């Protein structure tokens, strides 16, 4: 027997008019002893079940409560579509006394309470929408790269290479040691010290030279003691790498990618986005007007798709910021530093939301504040970096054209004290038909924040990992 | 303000639309024959594009820098070839070498055009992407992965990113401690409240328990993420880090779970058959040539593509564990002690050799075994009416044995609590998992697929180190 979801029933009911069908779900509400609002997660929308209590046992009706699980057989009718229940089966326990202690209680719950009951928040209107939209973002990403001849590469998570989490098989109460008295990592599981990776990029470059176009889509980890509304210790990164792309090609790719994925969500998530759009707008009204966003959620997404990204050099951005009235008359919370420093989130957001009123790609950053692998530009002062800036979230993509010249790369590694012998294999990629090549990394959670209108990064991943929080 | 690129695959597949036009192509040299013909490859396909080089249009010093694995940008006209071995070729008009090629050092690597052992290719796993073989393997792995996402996306499943770091054979520890300055409490035990997550953390072996929480709100979910095992096992088919695909479905019972697994495997395999024709042709021969080298008695009963087509074509045999033990006990093979491990009384798990016997010799067909002895299965599996077995299932495939394991879950809170007590599973740390049985608990079921094992299966490779980019095994975490 093949089962149909509530989404299918709401979409195909005209075929079933006056037929008996079978549906399964949880009670959102059972009102006036007559109307069940039933949900199964396939859609934000509920299916109405009409219940004539005189045709059912009194003990059964009393067991229809908020969050109860039901199997229902009944006739498809129009009020619009609803089921006239003929049989109702309770599918499992519902300890209604304890429901008051959960976020399943039908009342407003704070976001941090929902966060506190992350194992249960999937059953709310809000997070059904958020996580169905997160699915659509993910599948849009795989579809975009699949259709343009990229190959999904599962780069390693455990690495022997930002502060990193150690990964060990040692009993921490019984660590083996060598002659000198140091920890003997030759006795750890991998015969060397290991950590969780911060990025699969270096492995992606090795594969780009055999497969042309690759992307990763996997977890990455940062051990910075950072407790902020936008930082996770465990998060998912999407990192394409393309042989024969230069920096300009890399920016084109990033722009095409973001616009495609956002349009996909606009196409495929209309009901969920409408809810999230209403939620965002009500959220805005509680704010003071100076903190209110100029655009609604869907409006913002449509205009990101429509607007060509502004491409601005690092050097031009610094000058704009230095000479802004906000810097000169002390309106920025953080001072604008001279050429050579990295930009503050406040100044990035200024550029996007106020100065340009448009997504901005910044590029050609001072070499000393960027990673060793970034290609050194002819000016011998900047590297071929790029950062894509979105309103509200700030940076949404970072990447660069890579340094494909062996001699130049070795000098950049020496300059930033990167061990060449431990990366012997990465240097090999510059020895045998080295190619100009470029990639970038997308923080998947940051993109989900952007398309769902949510503000806290803990509310766009199922079970967030942050300082002192690793529950569930 | 930047020209569009096209891959070699695009050129070879739509040659008539590029025909007699000039195009710009990029790639690496596979061979340079007769001082005229460059076989170029860019990873988009196993196939090479032929570049025709007239010596009189180029400096002789540029002809000498066309070496194996050299990187080239070529501008030239697409023309029909005069040679029977290809339909189109490029008449080069501009040739640009894109970077260094230290050809003296090239002979020490697997880029050298000669046979290299698989052990050498693993030692140079950073370079093996650039060979015919692993171009095929990893493009097929991509197609498996996209097939997997497509199958579930199209069936109203939502991709769930379950946590990798967890608070819960052995597991790897994850810590931010300085291992020489580990904090202790007044007890003298390790003060894990000072570790990054305020508790002892490990790497997950499975997201299934988190997936069940999400299935109760989303109905149908699947995970697709890395998992980790710290058993000191060094075998041809064990990894310490591998990828698991784990769907979970509300309102599915065990029969529904088996139906889903069968439909899932048949769809993914048929997708690879449809989408990976040239790569699978190469792997079909690689397998056949390997098999032909073994003694006749040691050869597999099917070729690679033949095997895949049969899994798509044959309905999986559904056989109880109890019937399976019957069959194994009465088999000539067991009666004569042919197994490494004798099959004896009902109650123990089957070895891979026993599972392969049922598939390859007794049924000649994929097999799904179900209803396993309760005491040899995880606490979460639903206890059947006989109070002796649990609603477990294992999908068994030729050559690899188990490809999927799963079960209908124990959705009754009091039964779950007892199974957890019986197996000494801590209820306190799993308070959030018990919650899923308290508020509208539902029948539900799911399973796990090891991605690397499926990739092994559809590529015809035999060592699991050859189906993941950078394998992690005991004493091996390079690259």
């Amino acid at each position: 027997m093949h089962k149909q979801t509530i989404k299918e029933v709401l979409e195909n009911y005209k075929k079933f008019l006056h037929h008996d069908i079978t549906v399964y779900g949880w009670v959102r509400a059972f009102r006036s002893n007559r109307f069940i609002a039933l949900n199964d997660g396939s859609t934000i929308n509920n299916l109405q079940i009409v219940v004539d209590f005189e045709n059912f046992d009194e003990n059964l009706i009393k067991n229809i409560n908020t969050a109860s699980s039901l199997k229902i057989v009944g006739e498809v009718v129009e009020s619009t579509v609803e089921i006239i229940a003929k049989k109702i089966i309770v599918l499992g326990d519902n300890f209604t006394e304890e429901l008051q202690n959960t976020i399943l209680q039908p009342k407003k719950h704070s976001l941090e309470k929902l966060r506190e009951q992350a194992h249960l928040r999937f059953r709310t209107n809000l997070f059904g929408a958020v996580f169905r939209v997160r699915h659509a973002v993910s599948f849009a990403i795989h579809s975009f790269f699949n259709d343009r001849q990229f190959f999904y590469l599962n780069t390693p998570v455990i690495t022997g290479a930002g502060e990193m989490f150690g990964v060990t098989n040692f009993d921490l109460d019984n660590i083996p040691r060598n002659e000198d008295g140091a920890i003997d990592y030759t006795q750890d599981f991998f015969g060397r010290k290991t950590n969780l990776t911060v990025s699969g990029q270096l492995e992606g470059e090795t594969a780009a030279m055999g497969l042309g176009r690759i992307y990763t889509f996997g977890p990455t980890f940062r051990a910075e003691n950072s407790n902020t509304t936008r930082h996770l210790a465990e998060f998912w990164m999407v990192e394409p790498e393309v042989a024969f792309n230069n920096l300009e090609d890399n920016i084109d790719l990033a722009e095409d990618f973001l616009k495609y994925v956002i349009q996909y969500v606009l196409d495929k998530c209309k009901d969920d986005l409408e809810f999230l759009d209403k939620r965002f707008a009500e959220e805005q009204k509680q704010k003071p007007e100076k903190e209110r966003a100029k655009e609604g959620l869907i409006e913002k997404l449509e205009n990101v798709v429509a607007k060509r990204f502004k491409r601005v050099s690092y050097t031009e951005a610094i000058d704009i910021l230095l000479n802004s009235k906000e810097n000169k008359k002390g309106k920025f919370v953080y001072p604008v530093e001279k050429w050579g420093a990295d930009l503050q989130s406040e100044h990035e957001r200024y550029l996007v939301e106020k100065h340009f009123e448009c997504p901005v790609v910044l590029f050609d950053y001072p070499a000393e504040i960027k990673a060793f692998y970034m290609r050194l530009n002819e000016d011998n002062k900047t590297v071929a970096a790029m950062d894509v800036l979105f309103p509200g979230i700030g940076e949404i993509i970072g990447g660069s054209q890579r340094e494909e010249r062996l001699d130049v790369l070795k000098k950049k590694m020496d300059d930033m004290h990167v061990d060449q012998e431990e990366l012997w294999w990465y240097l090999d990629t510059r020895k045998f038909g080295s190619v100009p090549h470029s990639g970038f990394g997308l923080g998947l959670e940051r993109l989900v924040l952007f398309v769902t209108g949510m503000t806290n990064i803990r509310d766009v991943i199922p079970f967030p990992r942050t300082p002192k929080n690793a529950e569930f």
